[PDB]
RNA sequence: GGGC
């Protein structure tokens, strides 16, 4: 009853991460040294969106975090 | 599906 904006997949919570020096590596490095599990990652715009499971609570120095509302501006 |  929970699922990925990027896939459909259930199981994930799509996140709007922004930030500078910001590139997919280190975003998933930041993300992993939290000891999160980390999902699809599209790059956009404005950011990256990443998927992220509905049951973490994701804090991240350096960075900030929001549930994705709508994706939009992905660079494709 | 990815480790500055």
């Amino acid at each position: 009853a929970e699922r990925s904006l990027l896939t459909g997949e259930e199981g994930w919570r799509t996140y709007k991460a922004t930030g500078p020096r910001l590139s997919l590596p280190r975003l998933v490095a930041l993300l992993k040294g939290q000891g999160l599990e980390v999902g699809k990652v599209a790059e956009a715009e404005g950011g990256f969106y990443v998927d992220l499971r509905p049951e973490a609570r994701p804090e991240v120095a350096g960075l900030r975090l929001e549930p994705a509302r709508r994706v939009e501006g992905l660079l494709e």
